[PDB]
């Protein structure tokens, strides 16, 4: 592996063989590579546009190199994030009604956006999003569900840190969390944050060997099954890549206008959650519920997304309690308390 | 101006107004940009490739920075380099019979793609590279000729050597060289290797206020005038660009093989260039004559190709004899002289 024949075959605008790729982010990873290099080679990856193989290269590497736990039978909701919208936690409210049917290893970060991050909505719950790789295994077995925190699940990305702070752009890294699940989930969903990656991330996804993952972009502009409109998709599995197009109405439902899908805390979201359980915010709940119909489907579950978006009805009505086990085996159920009076 | 923009812009492929570039240009070669900046820009400079003005803004930038000295009456024959060929220091040759009608303050720099570099050619022909700006207004004066080392006159470009070297590609700064001459001189031979290049180069030294300065790319893949067929060439002066093609028939000679143009080492080029002045290297002072005779069309005492390379023919007799004279008043004439015995 040529540092320097990789980038100038960059710079000429060649993508990368998977091998190249792999080998290229394995080195980068470890650390083994000059930062002057490494923020060369993540600027000419983005000036050419990155390829398949490069995602699937990287993927391989960071999976490799990332602390793992073994529980391919989960499913995750985590999407690659910068919509920036402040839009409510919704893939992790979802994960929580997912885990009342089916293993779930939810992987995420805190906030680059705002605050309304994962980690951030968990931990304002109640939840130590901190967890030990052999107490995660515990918890999905006793609870069936973990939430795995990035940074420290690929403690390795540590040797990336200061070059992709000072470049402060977006880079290949800022839509390959998704696809490195920690605990190796082989059902997911996962948003991406434009049509275009939509189409790159699917045909990735498709060599990163999962049993059924669903890429989704909704309008605006959200990693999510749209709220407002349509939601474009592509479900992969071993027999291919199927196009699928989605409107809000097919879910059974009027659109939800957005603005009240929005927050601007932590603890915010958190109060809109327990109130969508509680049956306090039927906006919210449609909006996890349309998200948690076409997870549902990953999992062959139900054979449509109004089959799915019904089933899920059933699950919120019990993901309050479902919370409260989950939090009380890793974290502290008196902050729920509080956060469910708060919301009462 | 802001590099964090700066980056945003280049990334974006917009092109940077000229004082954009200047000041950008400044604060990397002031050394107070963080190098991991420098190498993204200067990447993204080259991925998007780099304009007229982002061209005419480095170099007006280095030209303030530049130590300098004043014979503009002088003329250069320094090339942008970077053909990959290891062909034999011609310009630097050719610079040797022009001092013998017109004063050359050679620009140049030791080899990136090799070893044939001009600055290391003279080293092993006995020649002191280093030359102090008051020493080199002497030599001058005296005999006609001088050597200007782009890394002493340069001395701020250190700033920027690490990236340049740790990135191992070829960069703006690659093909900023010869438009920086240190004695800002108005006319000479600029050699391109690429027909892209040359158009952009000689766009942007219209604006870099020459009296007539000629861009030349030779086809077989050489930034001079082609041995062994056509050679695109712009003149450039204050009146506008004119466009012309040639072939190396039309300096009356053959096909040159370049096979015979090629050197290993700094030495080959020091003993096939004092072999022609021998006139024991019929092939390499054929390639000699020509690129002379170009430069000296530029110099306007000839008004034609042909006439040109015949003057030439007459200057590389009493070739050697200003080598020699050039030598032993700032240098080692003992080098040269043990380099004849090795051309016998
Ligand atoms: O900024 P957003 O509109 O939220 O988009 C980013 C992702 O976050 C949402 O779930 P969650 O809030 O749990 O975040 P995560 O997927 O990043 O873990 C949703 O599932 C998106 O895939
Ligand atoms: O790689 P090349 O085929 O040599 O082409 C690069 C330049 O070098 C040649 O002269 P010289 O060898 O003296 O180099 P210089 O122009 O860099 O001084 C010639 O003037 C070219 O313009
Ligand atoms: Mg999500
Ligand atoms: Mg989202
Ligand atoms: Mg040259
Ligand atoms: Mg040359």
């Amino acid at each position: 592996m040529n540092i320097n024949e990789i980038l100038k075959k960059l710079i000429n605008k060649s993508d990368l063989e998977i091998n190249e790729a792999e080998e290229l982010a394995k080195a980068i990873i470890r650390g083994e590579v000059p930062e002057i290099l490494v923020s060369a080679i993540l600027v000419a990856l983005r000036m050419k546009g990155e390829s398949k193989n490069e995602i699937v290269g990287f993927a391989r590497a960071m999976r490799e190199l990332a602390i793992k736990i073994d529980v391919p039978n989960a499913i995750d909701t985590a999407g690659t994030g910068g919509d920036g919208l402040g839009t409510v936690n919704v893939s992790t409210a979802s994960a929580i009604l997912l885990s009342l049917v089916n293993p779930v290893a939810k992987h995420g970060n805190r906030a680059v956006s705002g605050k309304s991050g994962s980690a951030d909505v968990l931990e304002a719950l109640g939840y130590n999003i901190i967890v030990p790789p052999e107490r995660a295994k515990e918890l999905v077995n006793k609870t069936n569900f973990v939430f795995l925190f990035a940074q420290y699940y690929h403690p390795a990305m540590k040797n990336v840190a200061n070059v992709r702070k000072t470049l402060g752009i977006r880079t290949i890294f800022n839509i390959l969390g998704p696809l490195t699940n920690p605990a190796n989930a082989k059902y997911q969903l996962m948003g991406v944050f434009s049509k275009d990656h939509l189409d790159l991330l699917s045909k990735s996804a498709y060599e990163l060997d999962f049993n059924k993952i669903i890429l989704v972009y909704g309008e605006p502009g959200i990693d999510e099954v749209s709220p407002i409109g349509n939601t474009f998709m592509k479900i992969v599995s071993k027999r291919g890549i199927e196009e699928v197009k989605l409107n809000v109405t097919d879910f059974g439902i009027s659109p939800i206008p957005i603005e009240k899908l929005i927050v601007n805390s932590a603890e915010d979201s958190a109060i809109k959650i327990v109130r969508a359980f509680l049956g306090k915010d039927e906006h919210v709940a449609e909006f996890i519920k349309i998200n948690t119909a076409v997870a549902l489907f990953a999992l062959d579950r139900v054979g449509d997304f109004r089959e799915g978006y019904e089933y899920a009805d059933h699950l919120i009505e019990k993901s309050l309690d479902k919370l409260n086990e989950i939090i009380s085996m890793n974290g502290d159920v008196t902050k729920l308390k509080t956060i469910v009076v708060k919301s009462s």
